[PDB]
C-alpha cells in the first residue's frame, strides 16, 4: 500500500487541524487532547498531528494537496488570501501555489 | 440562570452535517459514536450534538442561528456557499440575513 501515513510535528495541533479542516476537507478521526490529532482524507491516507516544536522544516519541505480543476485552486487561494493568510497568485508549470500553515509546515495547492 | 447551552439535533446524516458545521461555520468535533453522533462546540462552549434519525422533518421555520461580527461576514459565507453549490439568495435587511438549507435536513440561519 507504499505511504500512507505522514506524522506531522506542529508547534499547535489544534490551529493546524482547524486549518486543515477549513481549507482540504480533512477529517478528524481522533485526539489526545491538544498534543495530538488524527486527521484522514478519503483515501485513507492518515495524517497525524503532534505537539512538540523543536525546529523548522527543511524550507522545501512541503505537502501536496491536488484539486480537481484550476478553478478549485483558485478558490482556494482566495478564500486563503481573503482569510488573511499570506499567499500569491498561482502560477503554470501543475497549476500551483504554496501557503504555510498554522502548526508550520509548507502546503502545497496544485491542478 | 445558566441559560441554553445544548441542542440535540436529529439529522438524516451525521457525517454530512459535521462536515457542512466544520466547513462553513467553524465548529469543532469533540468526539463520536460510529456514524450515529457526534459532538460538536462552538468558540463559546455551546454544545450541539447531531444524531442520527430515521425520517427526519423539522417544522417550516424551525432554525439554528450562527450570528457574524459584521455584514461583510454575511455576504461572505453566503458567496461562498453559493459557489460550493448550495442554493441561497443574497442576505436580506429585514437583521442583515439569509437562509440554507443544511446537510442533515435543517435549516441554519445566518446574520449580523
Ligand atoms: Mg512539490
Ligand atoms: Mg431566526
Amino acid at each position: 500500500m507504499g505511504i500512507k501515513h505522514l506524522n506531522l510535528t506542529v508547534a499547535d495541533v489544534v490551529a493546524a487541524r482547524e486549518f486543515l479542516e477549513k481549507y482540504f476537507g480533512l477529517t478528524c478521526s481522533g485526539t489526545r487532547g491538544n498534543a495530538f490529532a488524527v486527521m484522514r482524507d478519503n483515501d485513507g491516507f492518515i495524517l497525524t498531528l503532534m505537539k512538540g516544536k523543536e525546529v523548522q522544516y527543511p524550507k522545501t519541505f512541503h505537502v501536496g494537496f491536488p484539486q480537481e480543476s484550476e478553478e478549485q485552486v483558485d478558490k482556494i487561494n482566495q478564500r486563503l488570501k481573503e482569510d488573511g493568510f499570506l499567499v500569491e497568485p498561482p502560477k503554470h508549470a501543475a497549476y500551483t501555489f504554496y501557503v504555510e500553515a498554522p502548526g508550520g509546515f509548507t502546503i502545497e495547492v496544485m491542478c
